[PDB]
DNA sequence: ACAACCTCCTTAGTACATGCAACCATTATCACCGCCAGAGGTAAAATAGTCAACACGCACGGTGTTAGATATTTATCCCTTGCGGTGATAGATT
């Protein structure tokens, strides 16, 4: 079920024809968002730059955040599902980029 | 000599458990009315004071002007969307 989500359920693009614009009428309303910028230590660690459903596999660890990944030296790194190849490789040294590090 | 036994005698000892809702009456009955207490009343003076007078003197609030803030307008910027290209996932194996 990991995997089994971020496409299987957006079907939702299947089931909607019967209720928003049921046929050629978009109107003047908005989406009205919720932006909180980089760098913040809140931020997801998806703002690391990432590669497939590493994204979902790691944060299901609830690491979500970049903030305590600044703990995770390579000396007890892997407590996380999956995560096992091109993420895990050498991201590492572009994390010191937007300006983070391990030690 | 007493013993309990036959009969219907009467006595009277009890009647399971949990909970919620409602409001708090009926009596008549001379208390007499006489006395006098300290004890109610109030006049005149203690324990002390009112508020009107003429002064005193101040605060507050509303009218006026000023200040600056805010909500608008404008326009800029970024973060986000959705699709797409093609990503090393998931996990089976080494």
């Amino acid at each position: 079920p990991e995997e089994a989500i971020r496409r299987a359920a957006t079907i939702l693009a299947e089931q909607l024809e019967a209720f928003v614009d049921l046929r050629d009428v978009r109107q003047p309303e908005v989406k009205e968002e919720k932006p909180e910028f980089d760098p913040i230590l809140l931020l997801p660690v998806d703002d690391l730059e990432l590669t497939v459903r590493s994204a979902n596999c790691l944060k299901a660890e609830a690491i979500h955040y970049i903030g305590d990944l600044v703990q995770r030296t390579e000396v007890e790194l892997l407590k996380t599902p999956n995560l096992g190849k091109k993420s895990l490789t050498e991201i590492k040294d572009v994390l010191a980029s937007r300006g983070l590090s391990l030690g």
